[PDB]
């Protein structure tokens, strides 16, 4: 039992708007439709600077700083918003689709590898890996190679930076100095990133276009290297955590749901076949899998929500809420209220059927209006990739003990670290 299902209790017994404390500040949880369509659907309304104080700066230490998640003002968040959109064209994803491939292809071996039927495995610390890998190739150019059980400091850095943004949200000398030398070993890894970019392009290189290239670009007049490393942290964090984070909630929920992997396995083995490398074609026609994806969002969305600051004393919904308040929107509570989703803790692809009336505003997991994830598109692409190989080639069983409850930490993930064993599809 996690904070939002506090809130979700308080959404169905007191009404659509509901004064809350969230990471000891006051907020007030807005859960009609109407009001979702009404403050994230416009740029009038941006997100609340006093709710993300705590990404900006953690334990005394920069972080995700005044980067693309972070920064609150709309015309400075508009400006780099604009010039990151580049590395987010349909040609660019396009681009990206042999990395997906590779890195996906690389964690089905390691885990056929294991695949004897005994021997327990991390779906979660996997599925991490490989997020982190992709990401790190896809967006900067660089090889983590954790798959491979490479740069394991930076790792460990990840997990205790995720750990830190959690207790700095929710009210021990050492873990104290580790979060913070945990952030400062990550942004220098991104000055030294940015240095190889830099030193390549001045021996006159031809490097393709990526999220780096404009993420330097939107930093042309810059004092200092600031600006560009709150937004390598923001890309290097925001661009593997909640991919991966979804990908293990799929996949523990998958080992419960028999009927629904023999469809999955019935379609994947229709369009791609035993092919080993993914067309970009190939996805859109992952239909039913894509159904399966999306009914994982509604139930275990890892990035809850958002805020949006309520400059003037407003009505919303006959409820008069006092200006200057941070409105707080969760996927997670309107998900699950029998309200908008009929048996709502039922999973149940076929919710997002062909022929069903899309959800109006009672689903966001990647948000909704202008400050929607940037990178919608590419996550759904390299999760249907992963899950694709996947239930081509393994089945998992779900090791006895493993929960099936969540955690929040920055963002929502399974509590057990969802261990398996492995056979081959078919063994
Ligand atoms: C299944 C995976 C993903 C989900 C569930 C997810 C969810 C979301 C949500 C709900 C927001 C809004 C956060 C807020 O209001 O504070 C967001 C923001 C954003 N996400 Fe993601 N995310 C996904 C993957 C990605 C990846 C792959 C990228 C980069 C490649 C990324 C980059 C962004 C960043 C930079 C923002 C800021 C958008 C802006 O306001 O300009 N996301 N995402
Ligand atoms: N892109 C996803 C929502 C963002 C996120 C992940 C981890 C920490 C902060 C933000």
């Amino acid at each position: 039992r996690v904070l939002q299902d506090v809130f979700l209790d308080w959404a169905k017994k007191y009404g659509p708007v509901v004064r809350v404390n969230v990471f000891h500040k006051t907020s007030v949880i807005v859960t009609s439709p109407e009001s979702v369509k009404k403050f994230l659907m416009s740029t009038k309304y941006n997100k609340d600077s006093k709710m993300y104080r705590a990404l900006q700066t953690v334990f005394g230490e920069r972080l995700f700083g005044q980067g693309l998640v972070s920064e609150c003002n709309y015309e400075r968040w508009h400006k780099q918003r604009r010039v990151i959109d580049l590395a987010f064209s349909r040609s660019s994803l396009v681009s990206l689709m042999e990395t997906f491939n590779e890195k996906a292809e690389q964690l089905v071996e390691i885990l056929e590898a294991k695949a004897d039927g005994q021997t327990p495995v991390s779906m979660q610390d996997m599925l991490t890996y490989t997020a982190m890998d992709i990401l790190a190739k896809a967006a900067f150019g660089m090889e983590t190679s954790m798959l491979l059980g490479a740069q394991k400091p930076l790792s460990q850095a990840v997990k205790l930076m995720l750990e830190g943004i959690t207790a700095s949200r929710n009210t021990k000398r050492k873990q104290l100095r580790e979060v913070r030398e945990s952030i400062r070993f990550l942004r220098q890894v991104g000055r030294d990133w940015v240095q190889r970019r830099r030193e390549a392009l001045k021996r006159g290189e031809e490097v393709p276009a990526d999220i780096l290239t404009q993420i330097l670009k939107a930093e042309e007049g810059a004092q200092d290297d600031e600006g560009l490393l709150d937004n390598f942290v923001t890309f290097f964090i925001a661009g593997h955590e909640t991919s991966a984070n979804h990908l293990a909630f799929t996949v523990m929920e998958l080992s419960r749901q028999p009927e629904i992997v023999a469809r999955l396995q019935a379609e994947v083995d229709e369009v791609i076949g035993s092919k080993r490398y993914l067309d970009f074609e190939d996805l859109g026609r992952l239909q039913y899998l894509s159904q399966v994806l999306k009914e994982s969002l509604r139930l275990y969305p890892p990035a809850w929500g958002t805020f949006r600051l309520l400059e003037e004393e407003t009505l919303i919904d006959g409820v008069r809420v006092p200006g200057n308040t941070p409105l707080l929107f969760s996927t997670y509570v309107m998900g699950r209220m029998d309200t908008y989703f009929e048996d709502p803790l039922t999973f149940n692809p076929d919710r997002f059927g062909p022929g069903a009336p899309k959800p109006r505003f009672t689903y966001f997991p990647f948000s909704l209006g202008h400050r929607s994830c940037i990178g919608q598109q590419f996550a759904q692409m390299e999760v249907k990739v992963v899950m694709a190989k996947l239930l081509q080639r393994l089945e998992f069983r779900l090791v006895p003990g493993q929960r099936f409850g969540l955690q929040e930490q920055a963002t929502l993930k399974p509590l057990d670290p969802v261990l398996c064993t492995l056979r081959p599809r078919g063994w």
